[PDB]
């Protein structure tokens, strides 16, 4: 039991690493995982960054467990010192807040590699700054509710959660693996947040498949679906097209295939597609990675297409 340990900014339980420190994959392993932590965590932390600005950018040798064993204890020592500090007059740093998107993007990398250890069984990355982008796009209040659909080991429902007000965020996930998955990153993102001392919205993972019974109701009184349906077959595109159409006004739906055409041009031959409840506008992909679609149900287009005619 050779460890390196790095203490919590809020003291949370320390997070405890055995050496030699575990490769995740081949960009990635638990020494650069220490390392970025304490980064942001100086980043949290201005008094930290200066208590060790003389050792936060030093590119130490993640090979020499001493070099190691000397970067956390420099890092345990300041927060030592800066618990010490907030004892006496200086206020502490809020508790309350969500994680910066840098910190969140860290975070969830560490709380995957902790979660997933065999990417193998995943068989049968960059979608954070997917996401990211259309957490900028698409504004949500406390008033919203969010799911995704087909919700994986979790990740992008942790992002929103972390990153928005909605009243509640829903994942939703029928096979097994994934969804047993998603219970271990549910509690590694608890256990972590806390650790960082940070804020997220309320968030459920649930088994079960959103073309169910069950799910059509709630579909109806979801106001952001988002759902990478790029592979969905015809089948499952109508299966939906049928949910969404009981949705309520300013709903939003953000999906890779659209739903309806961004053409759609109401007449007396289609008056009962999908296209007459709502409006579709492609969103602009990011630079470095490709269509994704905004669907906004406004049932006023059907509203003005009966006042035409009653003219
Ligand atoms: C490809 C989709 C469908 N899904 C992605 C898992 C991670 N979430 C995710 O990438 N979300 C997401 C990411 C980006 C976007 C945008 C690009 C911004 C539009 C939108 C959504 C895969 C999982 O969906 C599950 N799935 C498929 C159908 C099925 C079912 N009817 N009920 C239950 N879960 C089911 C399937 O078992 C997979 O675990």
């Amino acid at each position: 039991k050779l460890e390196l340990r790095l203490k919590s900014p809020v003291g949370a339980e320390p997070a405890v690493y055995p050496w030699p420190l575990p490769v995740y994959d081949k960009h990635h392993d638990a020494a650069h995982e220490i390392i970025e932590t304490i980064r942001w965590v100086c980043e949290e932390i201005p008094d930290l960054k200066l208590a060790m600005e003389n050792y936060v950018l030093i590119d130490y040798d993640t090979k020499s467990f001493e070099s190691m064993q000397r970067l956390c204890d420099k890092y345990n020592r300041a927060i030592d010192s800066i618990h010490q500090l907030w004892k006496g007059t200086t206020q502490p740093m809020k508790l309350n807040t969500r994680p910066s998107t840098g910190l969140l993007r860290h975070i969830l990398q560490q709380v995957y590699n902790h979660s997933v250890t065999d990417p193998e069984k995943l068989n049968n990355e960059t979608s954070f700054d997917l996401v990211a982008q259309m957490i900028d796009e698409i504004k949500m209040t406390d008033d919203d509710l969010f799911v995704d659909l087909g919700s994986g080991v979790g990740q992008v429902v942790l992002q929103v959660a972390a990153a928005t007000n909605c009243k509640h965020h829903y994942g939703v996930e029928k096979a097994d693996i994934p969804a047993k998955y998603a219970e271990t990153m549910d509690r590694e993102f608890r256990k972590w947040m806390k650790w960082y001392g940070k804020k997220h919205a309320e968030y459920t993972l649930e088994r079960g498949d959103f073309l169910s019974e069950e799910w059509r109701e709630r579909i109806a009184n979801t106001s952001v679906i988002f759902v990478n349906n790029f592979a969905f077959g015809p089948e499952v595109d109508h299966q939906l097209k049928e949910r969404f159409a009981n949705m309520k006004e300013g709903g939003r739906i953000v999906s890779s295939k659209p739903f309806a055409p961004l053409n759609f041009r109401i007449n007396s031959r289609n008056l009962s597609d999908i296209g007459t409840i709502m409006r579709v506008v492609e969103l602009s992909p990011l630079k470095g990675s490709v269509s994704y679609y905004l669907h906004t149900i406004d049932r006023t287009i059907l509203e003005n297409y009966f006042s035409s005619l009653k003219n």
